[PDB]
C-alpha cells in the first residue's frame, strides 16, 4: 500500500522516442 512513485520511476521510456536511426545506423 506504498511505493507507487518510487516503483512508477521511469519505466515509461519508450513513450516519446522515435529514433527514426534505422536507415542511417551509421
Amino acid at each position: 500500500m506504498v511505493a507507487a512513485a518510487m516503483l512508477l520511476r521511469s519505466c515509461p521510456v519508450l513513450s516519446q522516442g522515435p529514433t527514426g536511426l534505422l536507415g542511417k545506423v551509421a
